[PDB]
């Protein structure tokens, strides 16, 4: 019943007993493993509402009786009559954090007691959207020593449309074509790019041109809204030997702030939750930049650093890639922007499961996204056995509205 | 109804149709997956594998449902009936433990799987001539540095006999010597076996590349201890193109990766002496077996040699370190004329060949975690591509040490 759970590199051995809570079943079947698919595939609200309701007060020590109690049956109440409910602030504040708490592909977690909860609940039309965001950029940004914040707006109901930002993240860089079909600026955002000038925007020259949000209020079409440019904190890549490396005119942004996964808290569905907290470097240094469907530079590097490109037994690609995430590392500290390695944040995660382990009984952990995307075995979490499964509250994925 | 399979690089979508057929069962539940566990774990059922198995070979060879497919069966459950069990033909042998290495979903070197030598020894007779087949394996396999991939297969598991068994994990490893202050000189993971080697007779060594004696079993008989002949055992000495203080170090690697205590099953018969190899991607020697804290832990000293400043993880000391480890064992075994395999061109080829399994079967089972390498994930392209894990058979099976 309780799976158990080795580390290969110490050999110290746990139970999982939290497994045992999981509930909207995943992907796999003991005939086949589907560990590695990047997307799994009334009366009812009411009871994922009580459930998240007993989690509240067990948290506080507060089980067994007078809120506890009294809580419980005003949710009743509410949803008897209105057929949905509101949750008292300090409810969405732990809603929040439990998520995080909960989101298994997530190597920053040990931070899942500090976020900072912008209740937008009271949010009515997109002009409003565009200054919650830009108080949240504000204060996430915070001069470069950032902080994480998460904005909830208001809880879609049935009847009425949805909040959605269309943006994947705030800070994207637009992605346009050529005769060639081939990119210039980000591949990974050619769509939201062209929807963005489909809408008024006037695509720019170069490679980091900073996407325009596009915000939608319920039943009306999006609307653009140009970003402030003081507000949009960059970072140009130097490094720190190789004199070269900043003429090749690299940047990356500050905020990596997520604005189009579905926070569910005890029932409720909230489309439009962003989130953000600060980088890890192999995120900017490995992916966006050295992925052959991102902005591919390792070969352009490499050359310059006068590497053999012309058998894989040199190893180019990995010494070029190296000194990319050393260089954003070197970049960031020098801007004095919170940004993190992947052995420390990897080293943290370890901790964050011995924490878990005595507190709930185990961590929901996806290996796959765990382990760094450079130098795997180099960090403890990839001889760490995990398990994996859907806890609630929750961020999810959602279809694209459109 | 099938698994969708996407591949993010590029868009591909395929559909996993030969899971269906997946043969047995796993940990994975809807409720938890558990894909990351290293371990993962009657004569009608012996019958009904049998049977599949039958079926398989005469697919293999075009003539499905014909006279000689129905003798076959028909000979296979009289022979269960007559004895309880039945024998392989030859052929047959040969296609089980071709499809038994096609099926393991966690080797990324599969595009080989049919240039495979199988060393029919299921005539052994004792343990002395097992030590006669092992070197005679050993001999081909390495053949001088241009490796070989071959698997020598003795007597199947039978009612009424014990079993053939290789008592060492590898034909080929490094003694550990526990110590005090209680470190190991050699090999970590290597210490049990030492261990027993000496407690069965053996003089040990006292340096960190000393070759383990052979432990063999033969039915119901105590193992028994051969030396490998010196110079049956190919080794690389390792050295860096450019770092020359690296080949102070004093470091070697052995040629041939031949793995000894995985039972090989065919047809609901069990193998549990059937050694394999073929031969090494330079990432398992490099940064696993080198780089691991747990095995010989020397990043540390690289790092300090390259003048890498170890006060700050920043640094990426423990990057560039493992790269330049993963560069000299490269250079010193095509220094050496040993076969080789780099991360990059091994995990190349393991797309061409889940390209040529869908087309042929619909398929391939594949273990994600350990088809990425362990340094450079991102940048091979197996990172992209999803998979699908799943035991067929023919298969290599784990199975406990025989102490
Ligand atoms: C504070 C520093 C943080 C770091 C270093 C960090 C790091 C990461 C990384 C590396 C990923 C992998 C995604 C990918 O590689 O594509 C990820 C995913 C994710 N993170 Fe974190 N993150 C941080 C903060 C947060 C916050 C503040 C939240 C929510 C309030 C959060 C929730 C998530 C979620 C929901 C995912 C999606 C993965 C899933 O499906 O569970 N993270 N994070
Ligand atoms: C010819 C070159 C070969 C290469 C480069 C290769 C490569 C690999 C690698 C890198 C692993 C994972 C080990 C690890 O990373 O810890 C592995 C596992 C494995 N390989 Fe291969 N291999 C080769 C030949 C063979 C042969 C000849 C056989 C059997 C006849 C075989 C069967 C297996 C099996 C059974 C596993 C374990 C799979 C599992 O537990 O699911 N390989 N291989
Ligand atoms: C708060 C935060 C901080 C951080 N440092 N990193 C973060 C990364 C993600 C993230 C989650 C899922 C993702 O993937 C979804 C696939 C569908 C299209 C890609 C990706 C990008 N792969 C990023 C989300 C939040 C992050
Ligand atoms: C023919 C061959 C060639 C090669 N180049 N490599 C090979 C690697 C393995 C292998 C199998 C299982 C392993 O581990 C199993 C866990 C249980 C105890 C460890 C490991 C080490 N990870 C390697 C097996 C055969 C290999
Ligand atoms: C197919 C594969 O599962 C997919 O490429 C995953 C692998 N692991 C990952 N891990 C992280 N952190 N982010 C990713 O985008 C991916 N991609
Ligand atoms: C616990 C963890 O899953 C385990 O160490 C695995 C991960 N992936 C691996 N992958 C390969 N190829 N070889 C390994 O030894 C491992 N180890
Ligand atoms: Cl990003
Ligand atoms: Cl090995
Ligand atoms: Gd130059
Ligand atoms: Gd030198
Ligand atoms: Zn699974």
């Amino acid at each position: 019943k309780f799976p158990r759970v080795k580390n290969w590199e110490v050999g110290s051995i746990t139970y999982d007993t939290l497994s045992a809570q999981a509930q909207q079943d995943g992907p796999c079947t003991p005939r086949r493993c589907l560990g590695s698919l990047v997307f799994p595939r009334p009366e009812q609200l009411l009871s994922q509402a009580r459930d998240f309701i007993n989690q509240y007060y067990s948290s506080i020590k507060r089980s067994g009786s007078q809120a506890h109690e009294q809580r419980l049956q005003e949710v009743e109440a509410e949803v008897a009559a209105t057929g949905t409910y509101q949750l008292r602030e300090s409810e969405l504040v732990f809603g929040a954090k439990q998520a995080w708490r909960n989101a298994p592909r997530c190597v920053g977690r040990i931070q899942w007691g500090k976020l900072q909860v912008f209740d937008a609940r009271d949010c009515r039309s997109a002009q409003e959207m565009f200054t919650y965001i830009c108080n949240h950029i504000k204060y996430a940004t915070n001069r470069g020593n950032l902080r994480s914040a998460i904005t909830v707006f208001p809880q879609r109901c049935p009847g009425r449309g949805d909040f959605r930002i269309w943006n994947s993240q705030l800070v994207r860089y637009a992605g346009y074509r050529q005769q060639d079909g081939s990119v210039r600026g980000d591949p990974a955002n050619v769509e939201i790019t062209e929807l963005c000038i489909q809408h008024g925007w006037t695509p720019g020259n170069g490679r980091f041109d900073v996407l325009p949000l596009l915000l939608q209020a319920p039943d009306e079409p999006p609307e653009l809204f140009l970003l402030p440019p003081e507000l949009v904190l960059e970072v140009p890549l130097e490094h720190p030997t190789l004199e070269w490396f900043a003429a090749l005119g690299l940047r990356w942004y500050a905020l990596p702030a997520v604005s189009n996964m579905l926070l569910e808290i005890g029932g409720l569905e909230f489309p439009a939750a962003p989130f953000s907290g600060w980088y890890m470097s192999t995120e900017i240094g490995t992916r966006n930049l050295c992925d052959p469907h991102r902005y591919n530079i390792l070969e352009d590097v490499a050359v310059c650093m006068d590497l053999d490109t012309r058998t894989t037994s040199s190893l180019w690609k990995d010494k070029a890639a190296v000194e990319i995430n050393v260089a954003v590392l070197h970049s960031y500290q020098l801007a004095k922007v919170t940004i993190v390695d992947h052995h420390a944040a990897t080293a943290s995660f370890m901790k964050h499961l011995e924490n878990e382990q005595k507190a709930r009984g185990g961590c929901p952990a996806d290996w796959a996204w765990i382990v760094p995307p450079i130098s795997g075995s180099l960090t403890p979490v990839f001889h760490q056995e995990m398990v994996n499964y859907f806890l609630s509250p929750a961020f999810r994925y959602q279809p694209d509205p459109w």
